[PDB]
């Protein structure tokens, strides 16, 4: 079976994002052909991570997401034993070489207050910065430190709203909203 959401995801995101999401889903044992809504969510979260990395200077952000599980952890230990920063219990998404902290990036279809709370409950690591974006343009970061330029975060937000418009124009937004 081939769904509409699957054919939309492959057309919306660039091929480098799609295969990085496909490899990550199969690496954790889930089929992008069937869990199509999470397929869309990983591509979305992945693109936001890359846009976030493009916000600072050239050699400021180190990307951990998208890598294979073993290599993603390899980079973390290298950073930890370089920076003298505690090794996080869970895999983060980035590392800020300027502010010396790992970053967890969240993208939700719900209230930014709600997801931060559960994101901090599962993290339990006080050092890793948390940064949430929403499909409605809201954002909440830890200690209100949003790290990036206003222009850089704004580019992320408008991209997220474009995705929801394209989903809504294909009637796929309602199913995507009720999947999270
Ligand atoms: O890195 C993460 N997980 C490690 C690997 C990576 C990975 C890929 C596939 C399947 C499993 C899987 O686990 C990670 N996980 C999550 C959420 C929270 C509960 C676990 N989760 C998932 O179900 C992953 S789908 C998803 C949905 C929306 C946005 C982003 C994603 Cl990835 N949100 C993150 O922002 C994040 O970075
Ligand atoms: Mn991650
Ligand atoms: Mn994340």
């Amino acid at each position: 079976r081939g769904s509409h959401m699957e054919d939309f995801v492959r057309q919306c995101f660039n091929p480098m994002i799609v295969e990085l999401a496909e490899k990550a889903m199969k690496e954790y044992g889930e089929d992008p052909k069937i869990e199509t809504n999470k397929f869309a969510a990983i591509c979305t979260h992945l693109e936001v991570c890359f846009m976030y990395s493009d916000g600072g200077s050239k050699h400021r952000f180190e990307i951990i997401e998208g890598r294979d599980r073993i290599m993603a952890w390899t980079v973390v230990n290298s950073i930890c034993n370089t920076t003298g920063v505690e090794k996080p219990k869970f895999l983060p998404d980035l590392y800020d070489y300027k502010e010396n902290r790992f970053i967890e990036i969240g993208v939700t279809r719900r209230e930014v207050h709600i997801y931060y709370l559960e994101k901090a409950n599962k993290i339990k690591s006080e050092k890793t910065h948390i940064h949430i974006f929403s499909f409605t343009g809201e954002e909440m970061a830890t200690k209100a430190d949003y790290t990036l330029d206003e222009e850089s975060r704004a580019r992320i937000k408008t991209r997220l709203f474009t995705i929801r418009q394209e989903m809504a124009s294909r009637s796929l937004w309602d199913s995507f909203r009720q999947s999270e």
